[PDB]
């Protein structure tokens, strides 16, 4: 079970396969998002999968109890590992998703991981949603609703990783990305489960090698 | 212009095709969303297009400005009519989904319309993540802000849309589910609805085409 999870951010099902192609699923998971799938929706994730991946698909739904319950289900049956949704959706949203969830036809479940906020959300914006307290509070707010409504884990940077390892102990499943060669060693000794990386990998000359020392940096003993 | 837009309410292909065949595009616009696309993807949608429809893909996206802006790029090549975005998602992401619509080199613009608070959240989910604000307050700031950084509207309930248009002349859209607390067409229109979307009182009657007729003559 390699801890890495490579993010696939190609534009084109050409990119991405020549993003993947030097990987191998004994070192990483992959995630695919909101672009490949809205270009090229789930054929390209059942490739993918026949390619012998385990897939993080992240969408970050957020819409209503139902909706949201029939896409993960969808996501689900289509035998994908992990999928996130936005814990602003509410409790009943997420609460319904997990009981549906647990009506699925595969034996294996998928892990469901909660959004907090976005590293994309500033000072106004948080004031815009009412926030008057600030991102550190309200994410372990968030964490602790998505851990009370049966979530598997939460997606968090590793500088939040450390604060909320306290608060969960196992198992509550820390993903963790933003990660540069805070580094691979840092993150999972702050308490990251499985650590996403982009660039540092996909943006490599070799990235192969670049994997493969992110997996002995974080073996070594 | 028909100003129905029909929620499709399906799981299955099927089941969505038979929802659909006895409508028509002259009569309606058609609302496909996130199980549907999760479920059969872009080809489904593109099934219905080359059936005469327009289509609003209500795929909701929240996530940062560079992955909304390449999603919603890929939604405007797929040539669909209209789609939405979580004003949640802050200035920045807005703004960048604005500015890659406008470097398209499409022909017809596809619609961005802003989601603000959902309905099946209100006060006592704020509250719980510590927000005393009032939900009325909140999306009427989000609406504004939508309308500042360059969308073209937002999707706010019947229910809702009386106070909202108040706020906004016709050149920003108010896309209103939530028709038949209970809101007729009528009452919709009368509040300030741009697009009607309409569900089981079209999808659901023993004569869709004739509710669907009756529906378009009142406006």
């Amino acid at each position: 079970d390699p801890k890495v999870i490579v993010a696939i951010d190609a534009g084109t099902v050409e990119q991405a396969r020549a993003q993947i192609n030097p990987l191998t699923p004994e070192l990483c998971h992959l995630k695919i998002g909101s672009i490949l799938f809205t270009r090229y929706g789930p054929a390209f994730v059942e490739e993918l999968m026949q390619k012998g991946y385990r897939i993080f698909l992240d969408l970050k739904f957020y819409d209503i109890p139902q909706t949201v319950a029939g896409a993960c289900r969808a996501v689900a049956e289509l035998g994908v590992w992990m999928m996130n949704i936005h814990i602003s959706g509410g409790r009943t949203m997420m609460e319904t998703v997990v009981n549906a969830l647990q009506s699925i036809t595969l034996k294996e479940k998928p892990l469901l991981i909660g959004v907090t906020i976005l590293t994309s959300l500033d000072g106004s914006d948080l004031k815009t949603l009412g926030i008057q307290e600030k991102v550190p509070d309200i994410v372990c707010r968030m964490a602790t609703l998505a851990k009370s409504a049966g979530l598997d884990g939460v997606v968090c940077s590793a500088q939040e990783a450390a604060l909320l390892r306290k608060q969960f102990d196992r198992n509550f499943l820390l993903v963790t990305p933003g990660i540069r060669l805070m580094t691979p060693r840092a993150a999972i000794q702050a308490g990251s489960d499985y650590l996403v990386i982009g660039r540092p990998i996909t943006q490599s000359t070799d990235p192969l090698k670049a994997l493969e020392a992110i997996d002995k940096d974080i073996k070594t003993r």
